[PDB]
């Protein structure tokens, strides 16, 4: 069990996201994704530049991020 499976999105701190990331099998982008201090409030706002810039250039990571984001 993890924080984020218990709070909003818009509550989670950036190591919340990461915690996430992980869930979802992308934990290889937790470390970018922390320093750049994403939170969950971000996520839903990420431009596909944006993803980029987070190191996300693979196109299969940005949609299983974007399904991951609808099922919350």
């Amino acid at each position: 069990r993890r924080p984020f499976q218990q709070k909003p999105l818009q509550l989670w701190s950036k190591f919340d996201v990461g915690d996430w990331l992980e869930s979802i099998h992308l934990g290889e982008h937790r470390d970018r994704f922390e320093d750049h201090e994403i939170e969950g409030a971000h996520l839903p706002a990420l431009t596909k530049e944006d993803f980029v810039e987070l190191g996300v250039t693979r196109v299969g990571h940005r949609m299983n991020i974007e399904r991951a984001l609808r099922q919350l």
